[PDB]
């Protein structure tokens, strides 16, 4: 890959009861190790969360994760997911991983037929990321993998992210931010609120 970076952030939208523990379990990694006790690696990136044990539906939780060159020369990370009763590839993508992955991607990279994913199977779950693009800007080197929802628009994301609309669009060329689906990459902040710069 032409770029590299020490981490990316995943934007996980909260609905139907999701808890911080489930997020940390599903998105467990070396960068956010799940031990059920210490959620600091996640909470550092979400200073808005008042109570880690009662999180608020309708908000998004930012989760740090490793961003690695994948075969095929693109950036992403393989999470691991332990299958539970009634899980399906569709549900795992749209609910368990909050559209950070797709059902097609899960089906392609796991060997279980859709109608018989065994209990306690592990799935390999790919979530893509970005380390930035020097030709767009030197100012950003940390990116949020952001699944779009019907309520988002380019102006609404520019407003909340603190990044100009033109810059967001250039990082995501040709992509309609009002389309209500798919992902865009949005520059993100360190735990102290600063944007880490691009690093070649
Ligand atoms: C994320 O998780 C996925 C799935 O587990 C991993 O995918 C595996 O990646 C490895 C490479 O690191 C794959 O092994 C390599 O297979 C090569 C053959 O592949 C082409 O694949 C395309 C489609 O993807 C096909 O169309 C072609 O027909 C080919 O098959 C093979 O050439 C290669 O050989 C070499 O490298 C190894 C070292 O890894 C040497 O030991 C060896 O001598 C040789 O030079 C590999 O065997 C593997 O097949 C993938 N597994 C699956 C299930 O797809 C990613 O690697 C994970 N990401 C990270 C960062 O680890
Ligand atoms: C892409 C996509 O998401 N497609 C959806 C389909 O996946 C979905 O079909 C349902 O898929 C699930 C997941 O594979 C499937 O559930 C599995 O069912 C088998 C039984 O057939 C279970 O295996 C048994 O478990 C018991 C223990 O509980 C064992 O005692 C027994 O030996 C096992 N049987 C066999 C033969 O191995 C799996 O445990 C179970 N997996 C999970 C994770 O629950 C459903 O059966 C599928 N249902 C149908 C109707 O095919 C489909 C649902 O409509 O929707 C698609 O969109
Ligand atoms: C979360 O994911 C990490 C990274 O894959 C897992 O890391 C392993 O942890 C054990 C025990 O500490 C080590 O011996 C292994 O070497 C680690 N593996 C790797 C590849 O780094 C960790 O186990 C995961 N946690 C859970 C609960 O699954
Ligand atoms: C992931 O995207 C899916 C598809 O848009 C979302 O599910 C849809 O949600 C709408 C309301 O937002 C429902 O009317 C549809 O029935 C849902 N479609 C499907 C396929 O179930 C889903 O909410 C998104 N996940 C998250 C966590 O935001
Ligand atoms: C992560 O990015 C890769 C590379 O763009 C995507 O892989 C492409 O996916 C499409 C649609 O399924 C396939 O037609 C291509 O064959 C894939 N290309 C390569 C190089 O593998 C992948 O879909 C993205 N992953 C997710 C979960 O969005």
């Amino acid at each position: 890959c032409r770029t590299s970076c020490p981490l990316a952030l995943a934007s996980y939208y909260l609905e139907n009861g999701t808890t911080l523990s489930v997020i940390n379990q599903n998105l467990n990694s070396s960068i956010a190790p799940y031990d059920q006790i210490n959620f600091d690696p996640i909470l550092r990136y979400n200073s808005n969360i008042k109570d880690k044990d009662r999180i608020q539906m309708g908000s998004r939780v930012l989760v740090p994760f490793p961003c690695e060159c994948q075969p095929g020369d693109f950036l992403g990370h393989n999470f691991s997911y332990s299958v539970r009763q009634e899980d399906t590839y569709e549900r795992v993508a749209i609910s368990n991983y909050a559209n950070l992955t797709t059902m097609e991607s899960l089906q392609a990279r796991n060997p279980f037929p859709a109608t018989n994913i065994p209990l306690s199977a592990t799935l390999n779950v790919l979530v893509n990321c970005s380390c930035g693009d020097e030709s767009v800007s030197k100012d950003f080197g940390l990116f949020v993998t952001y699944p779009l929802r019907p309520e988002d628009s380019l102006s609404s994301i520019a407003r909340s992210s603190g990044v100009s609309a033109d810059i967001l669009q250039r990082y995501n060329p040709g992509v309609n931010f009002n389309s209500g689906n798919g992902i865009v990459y949005v520059p993100g902040r360190d735990p102290n609120g600063a944007f880490p710069p691009f690093k070649s």
